């Protein structure tokens, strides 16, 4: 195995690879690469044995095939560390890698690319194409509120939804919730996937946004995205993610439309005095009044009034401030609209020009 | 106590007072502010009985005179927070501090003045005045070289040196040392006072770099130094430092020029393949080349070559890489020069263009 390559070519494939390494390699091998040399491409793939990422670089100077499997982290800074526009030429000296460039050389062990993890061979059962672009503002709109690590593991993910010409992502928490849906422009069978969190934040970084296609193949256990030259395979969480046509509220008669700067700023003084485990904020809703105020151990207290559109009755909610700023933080647009019914129940919030997101938040009793 | 001030006007003295205070101390007036008008003025005063910083800003507007202490961190952020052009007004109501503004109103709690640290008043001895810019050189050129949590508790430390017209600062951890000498074009006493490791820090972060003179007083155990509207003073460290000048290497006779980026770039990528523990590498020098090779226990190698400026004997020396990129990293320079010994002695570094500051590595055995 021999290939020589610019350094510029194997700096995005080398970045990208490298985001499923990371959880304590206990087992060596996957603290590695698998590069393989067959035609004229370098394939490299990296794992976490739950996803694999795999890129492709095309190679037009002079090769010899073969695989071999280098230290990942060490390959990655020696390329990043050499100068812009060098050529690397690699060429494995039997359990050695060498790689030369200029007047450096560096040998690295290899283990052998027999021991590299395969993920099984599985079958495609709905395929879609998509603009990055629809992926992309998809899982950022709603990615927030999945759960961390949490015991009710298939929140710890995202669920994606098809129905019609639908492409449907939501994330909760057990607490708050955010829904995004966009159009896709093919007819999709009914379908919820679970992909887990890690998964979709591997996603989230192999979409450049550009123009390249993404296009998604979901199996009966795994999901692939092919972009351009990347390919990124995991495998989805067993099941039942609750339904979230449950948690929104039935019919909000009360509306409130304000800028979400405003509204984002006066928040944020206002939690600057609240709880700090739980964060209750209290609002008083008026004709065209708003009043955030926030209070805490210490007896310390913030009032923010503001001007908001709000014809209606007067109604007070408190609730967990920091949950309303992340969505007030994903919500990246002029005004917001606050949907209320009453004391008791969930709130909804949305830009006030687009219902393609929906984020809803429960009530506290402060 | 009452005024009302620009938000822009409070702001920097908010930031340059609150910096070093500890969100919850042990001892709670001392995540407190201590705030006084008298005369025309606010003076806002944070301390941990080690060090204190004081701002005074002028207030143009009525005000009442008083003092109080708030906690800062929340003042902070409520001041911050605020629009910008925002005019606040302070007004302090019984044992709560009301802060306006807008129609934003904040309630903090107040911990009474009488209890605030009195820091001790003692006698100027040498005192002198300096562009804000040398200040910053000397302690940037320095700085990385102290010791962090040594046992020789006097190393934790800088030592400012005034001899001649000359000021100096040296820091030293016992494996490397760094000097830098400026002229300040006034006839000094010969004096030697080591500040601690959290005063040096806090020092440079209020030289915003500017044409102000800064003046210091040093006394026996303080030093006080006033910038603008900011006056910072510590306490000093008692200990016997060492001298810069039996670390110095007696009479190098072999000496080196190389261009600072190339000769950083090549010790960064041979750092990579360098024992975790040890970062020791090896350069072997000879008639305008130099040859750097790192290595480690998985048996890996690294090799640079590059063409230097050298007459003088072949040799082979190891030190720590991490030593020599701090200094090359500090050098802000095109051309370094390592004036060198021999194999078991240190070695000095500087500019090869401006000898204001000198660095010297000591030699490792790998």
């Amino acid at each position: 195995m021999k290939f020589t390559v610019e350094r510029e070519h194997l700096l995005k494939p080398l970045q990208q690879v490298s985001g499923p390494l990371g959880g304590r390699p206990t087992l060596p091998i996957l603290g590695n690469l698998l590069l393989q040399v067959a035609d004229g491409t370098l394939s490299l793939t990296g794992t976490d044995l739950e996803m694999e990422m795999v890129a492709r670089v095309a190679l037009v100077q002079p090769h010899e095939p073969g695989a071999t499997t280098v230290p990942a982290r060490k390959f990655f800074d020696i390329c990043r560390g050499l100068p812009e526009g060098a050529e690397i030429a690699v060429q494995l000296e039997g359990e050695r890698m060498l790689v030369r460039s200029g007047r450096s050389r560096f040998s690295l062990s290899t283990l052998p690319a027999a021991d590299f993890p395969n993920l099984d061979d599985w079958q495609s059962e709905v395929e879609f194409t998509l603009p990055q672009a629809t992926m992309k503002r998809l899982i950022e709109a709603t990615q927030f509120s999945m759960a961390h690590q949490d015991v009710r593991y298939y929140l710890n993910g995202m669920l994606f939804e098809t129905e019609g010409e639908e492409l449907r992502t939501v994330a909760t928490d057990g607490h708050r919730l955010a829904v995004c849906s966009m159009p896709i422009g093919q007819s999709l069978p009914s379908h919820s996937v679970i992909v887990p969190r890690k998964g979709v934040i591997e996603l989230m970084r192999m979409l450049d946004g550009g123009d390249n296609p993404l296009r998604v193949q979901i199996g009966s256990n795994n999901i692939r995205a092919h972009v351009g030259d990347f390919i990124f395979t995991s495998k989805l969480v067993d099941g039942r993610f609750p339904d979230y046509r449950r948690v929104l509220p039935k019919n909000p008669d009360k509306h409130l439309e304000a800028g979400c700067d405003l509204l984002k700023q006066a928040f944020a003084r206002a939690a600057i005095l609240s709880n700090e485990k739980f964060r209750g904020v209290r609002l008083y809703v008026s004709e065209n009044q708003l009043k955030i105020t926030a209070n805490n151990p210490e007896q310390e207290e913030a009032e923010e009034i503001l001007d908001v559109t709000y014809s209606g009755a007067e109604m007070e909610i408190g609730f967990n401030v920091s949950y309303v700023l992340d969505v007030l933080n994903a919500l990246k647009c002029e005004n917001v609209r606050m949907m209320l019914t009453d004391s008791v129940s969930s709130v909804q919030i949305e830009d006030a020009a687009s219902q393609s997101a929906a984020y809803v938040v429960m009530p506290m009793r402060l």
